């Protein structure tokens, strides 16, 4: 990123260093990048980039006998460099994933299969998903939103670095309600008090998905909080992360929830499917049911649309027959300043302070006439 | 109902008797009305009438004061044949139906009064039920219909009687997912077993509401039954109950899930309310969730909603594409014949074999015409 075409004559490049790390430092001046590995290499005959790549190709409908499936492996770029595929096609069939009808040998998708495709999931996760959705149908709780925010909270990476000393503090103050679904998942106090007494993190078993386990608890508070509409700076405060790590989460947790989502509709469970509906528009904007409607128009956010709600425009057709003027004095009190604000300064009339994407800046008046045109035009295109 | 007015010269009633009996029967020749009471009547200072009559008028806004509640006792039946008003005011109070502003003593609905009188339901029948609702929000069974259904089983009245030498048939051989669901609501194995051996219906007690469970528990089965497409005779020779009794309860399930649902809506409760609001429709017609856009065309019932979806029409729009006459032979397939049926008579073509409401005779040709003509007209005002 040093040099800027048609602007600068060289672009300069300097690595500080020590004494010590001088020989580290010259490494990388004369490094090269290393060769590019297949990232489907084979005491591991069975890989998940394979078994998900067999899968695809069978439920899909364009491999169905074992000829398409060696045909498939001369295409891969392991291949291309110069048995394994014949180990994913056998794990497949001992999870319910594929099936086969000796016409000798030709496997098709069973309803598994066809749900982890549209799900865009992948076949290793699955299986504990599927375990974990038909253990929570068997005891469920109703009464708040937490153990549906569990079912649709991902832990695939860490999105943070959590503070267990807070978190326990987080779970005496913890409500009866939500300590009834942390004891309905796994969320046992004793290894809370093991990790805040002593940093043993572990985890070299593979039987501690229990860490997993407090860890993804620990998340789905974040995004209760979240979609309660709790400030961003109260759940900085609460948890010890930052507001981009959140930002992060949600997004990835919007996606997720979508993904259960079709995953319950494929597999029939309706009822699981319909609680589960209402979490992806949610998790995305960090709103409350009722904003659902305003978040619609693309300027609205958590933020604007809270503050449209509290002042008389609960819906996308309060907010046609909207006064601009008015909309914009309500966006004018959302805004946050460190004083307790909420001078005439009539210079600031073309100050363009609303940011948006593939942006021009937005005047506090030109988005108000914005978000009213916008509410318009959804309001017709609603019938 | 003896003697037609304008067709009779005389109405004859004939009552016949023993000789042990005979007096009786003349008790009833000569006997006459006995005066009307008043059903409010009050060591029961209070009593459900009057409860939900002052409900009523406080949390419909008729009715503030104490000044009103009164004057409201004048105009009832009871004083009209010329204390107790007070009593049922301090037991909205007691019960959180009511509050209370000391303007000296106003009063004024709350959430859970104003939830009791849309959902049409008794407030001695709201109180067990607004605790039924939270047990299970703490606790709820996804992976069948069977917990939703418990909750709007109806028992205030016995629309049969139950065999329970045959329950505990039914009991053994019930799969252990629905054993889940009667352990969490208060189905002992062991009542079960008193009820078999000896005929002790006790319910002397009134704690005895462990009677109803069961009465409610066996009933939900019906409906489980009922709403997955069971045939009517199989349900009967299962359970030994006949088909008006059957009818009459469906039609009792529908209206009752509907208030269910009112009332879970004006208490917030959105994921409970979600669960049941599919639940009204399918009680209705005993269809599954997939004929559940057929039966809106007048004509079409549960059979002939089956049969015409296992036919390649699924949905309203299918079914106003159809030829006429298709339509006509698939509604001639869903007849009940006693031999295995499913000569050529061409005298029946103007036979009325199909009965409808406020009904002339319909031919199998003009109801299909009939089924397809109204699927277009739906079809239309669905745009
Ligand atoms: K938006
Ligand atoms: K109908």
């Amino acid at each position: 990123r040093a040099g800027r075409k048609g602007v600068d004559t060289v672009g300069e490049s300097i690595l500080i260093c020590k004494n010590s790390e001088k020989s580290k430092g010259i490494a990388l001046l004369q490094g090269s990048l290393k060769p590019v590995r297949s990232c489907l290499q084979r005491g591991e005959e069975v890989t998940g980039s394979m078994i998900r790549a067999i899968l695809e190709i069978i439920v899909g409908g364009v491999a169905s006998t074992s000829q398409d499936m060696h045909t498939y492996a001369a295409c891969t770029f392991l291949a291309a460099s110069m048995g394994a595929i014949e180990a994913c096609v056998m794990w497949l069939l001992e999870n319910e994933f594929i099936q086969s009808t000796e016409e000798g040998k030709v496997y098709h998708p069973t309803h598994l299969g066809s749900a982890t495709l549209s799900s865009s999931l992948s076949p290793a996760d699955t299986l504990d998903i599927f375990a974990d959705l038909q253990r929570a149908m068997k005891g469920f709780v109703l009464e708040n939103d937490l153990h549906i925010l569990y079912l649709v909270t991902p832990m695939f990476e860490d999105w943070t670095t959590i503070d267990w000393y807070r978190f326990f503090c987080l779970w005496e103050k913890l409500p009866t309600s939500m300590k009834r679904v942390a004891e309905l998942v796994g969320v046992e106090e004793g290894f809370l008090a093991r990790c805040v007494k002593g940093k043993v993190v572990a985890r070299t078993e593979r039987q501690h998905r229990q860490m997993a386990i407090h860890k993804r608890f620990f998340t789905s508070l974040v995004l209760l909080d979240l979609i309660s509409e709790v400030p961003l700076r109260e759940i900085n405060q609460k948890y010890g992360c930052n507001r981009g790590q959140i930002q992060s989460l949600q997004q990835s947790a919007a996606v997720y929830a979508g993904m259960i989502t079709v995953f319950s509709n494929r597999l029939g469970w309706h009822n699981m499917e319909l609680l589960l509906s209402q979490f992806q528009k949610r998790l995305t904007f960090g709103i409350q049911r009722e904003l659902c409607d305003l978040v619609r128009v693309s300027l609205l956010n958590a933020q604007r649309a809270r503050v449209l709600y509290a002042s008389g425009f609960h819906t996308v057709a309060d907010l046609a027959r909207a006064n601009i003027v008015e909309v914009e004095v309500i966006l004018k009190n959302a805004v946050p300043f460190k004083s307790a604000r909420k001078e005439a300064v009539e210079e600031r009339r073309n100050m363009r302070t609303i940011w948006v994407t593939g942006r021009k800046g937005l005047t506090e008046r030109e988005a108000a006439a914005l978000i009213v045109e916008e509410a318009r035009m959804i309001l017709q295109q609603d019938l």
